[PDB]
């Protein structure tokens, strides 16, 4: 359906690149690299999304997961994108995302941030 | 190392059911089973978790991914859970989700909600 | 002080009007027009803002509340956007912003949409 | 009906105090007490709700803004906090807030907290 849709690399308006595979059955796997963070490099992700969407023009719900740990660092926290592939000649993924650090219980109320990323095929 | 701290199964205050098993290398995997919503028996779900945590006491990240789609009903959406394992006698996984419903360019605006959901070992 | 800076009338991606002034003692007041959902004319907003913010380049923090109630409908609900105002040729208020409708306890799971305005001066 | 319910002196889970007036008009005003963070003393609070709630049970909708700027610090953010107030022998509000900083450009990114409170009477 949209799974040759979605396969493929995407970047979104930090310079992020995205680099995905869609399997018929629903999963998604790949790697991220944030240009923002301590990131470096390329760090792992998985995550789902609808493989029989609607059909009335409704996008396609999909979401995914990265640990920030990889060999190069740990920034000892998770990010998951929740959003909806759209196709199209401007072919975009709408996000938005939670980014949980571990803390104590004490600094618990401030261990998550969130934002939106949008994500398109070219730059 | 909290795979085995993470590893079994897991109830929200919802009565929602989560089992998962953490992989060495960081990844999770398992089934989700939704006691509200437009859902009915066992979901795939992946995610990750910081395998290599702080040792100062902070929690441990991670998230994961669920689309609602398994072989009874389609949902056409997907919730992300963003959050932090806690060990201890009563070891928690306490979390913030997105859920993005898949729709047209013109309900986009309503596309998300936004929620917390904790889980323990017991009920 | 961008007291001078942020009183004014705003639209955001939606088509969406906001009108506001801002007091010295970093007050908001004004009203709110939506474009969307169940909503017709103007409804009251208040809210707050730093009214004495760093002088290093950052924002000025702010945010409001609309409860979507006037002489014309009541949707059950209400939303708040928490977001910072950037100053200069293409001034923009940057938010995201969380709308909570009046559920029973057993819908209270859904209650919550989450999302992103972003307001400019012009359109 | 709920102006009297509201009206008066909350606490949430992390002992902050929050003491409000709901005015018949939908209007909220007060002050705020954090427990955490970069806070001291009071610090204005303005907000709304549904005056005209429902009567089949929902919760009220409503919302309020904090700047946390006084006499005494100025932390450069503000939080609003959109949820719905829940009558009856243990009335709550609950709560699900943003907390947007003001930064630069390059920061913005990581501008915004998420997290939920709940407020109870007592304690």
């Amino acid at each position: 359906r949209d799974q040759a849709g979605i396969t493929g690399t995407w970047y979104n308006q930090l310079g992020s690149t995205f680099i995905v595979t869609a399997g018929a059955d629903g999963a998604l796997t790949g790697t991220y690299e944030s240009a923002v963070g301590n990131a470096e490099s390329r760090y792992v992700l998985t995550g789902r999304y609808d493989s029989a969407p609607a059909t009335d023009g409704s996008g396609t719900a999909l979401g995914w997961t990265v640990a920030w740990k990889n060999n190069y660092r740990n920034a000892h926290s998770a990010t998951t994108w929740s959003g909806q592939y759209v196709g199209g000649a401007e072919a975009r993924i709408n996000t938005q995302w939670l980014l949980t650090s571990g803390t104590t219980e004490a600094n618990a109320w401030k261990s998550t941030l969130v934002g939106h990323d949008t994500f398109t095929k070219v730059k």
